[PDB]
C-alpha cells in the first residue's frame, strides 16, 4: 500500500557498508518477497541484484520489512537503489509489488 525506503540519500567512503531498509506499511498485507535493483550513477540501465556474497538481506516479519546490506563499498557501487516488495494478502492474486522511492548512494 506504500513502501517506505530509507535512507533517501547516502555518501559512503570505500570500504564502508550501507543498509537500505524497506518497510511495507500495510495493515492488511504481508511483505512476502523482495527484489533489489541498482541503477549505476550516470546510467539509465536498471539491474536486479542477486543476493549473496557482500550483498545480504535481513527480514523482519514483525515490522513488515526487508533490509539490504552492501559491504566493502566501491566507487562503482554508486547508483540509485530500489526495492520491489511482493505481497501476501488475506485474499488472492491481486495487483501487488510496490516499490521503494529509492536511495542515491555515492561512494568516495
Amino acid at each position: 500500500a506504500r513502501v517506505d525506503q530509507t535512507p533517501r540519500i547516502a555518501t559512503k567512503e570505500t570500504g564502508e557498508s550501507l543498509t537500505i531498509n524497506c518497510v511495507l506499511r500495510d495493515t492488511a498485507c504481508a511483505l512476502d518477497s523482495t527484489n533489489w535493483y541498482r541503477t549505476k550513477l550516470g546510467s539509465t540501465k536498471e539491474q536486479t541484484i542477486s543476493i549473496g556474497g557482500r550483498y545480504s538481506e535481513t527480514v523482519d516479519e514483525g515490522s513488515n520489512s526487508a533490509s539490504l546490506t552492501i559491504r566493502d563499498l566501491r566507487v562503482e557501487d554508486s547508483g540509485t537503489y530500489k526495492c520491489k516488495a511482493y505481497r501476501r494478502c488475506a485474499f488472492n492474486t491481486g495487483v501487488g509489488y510496490k516499490e521503494g522511492a529509492g536511495t542515491v548512494l555515492t561512494v568516495k
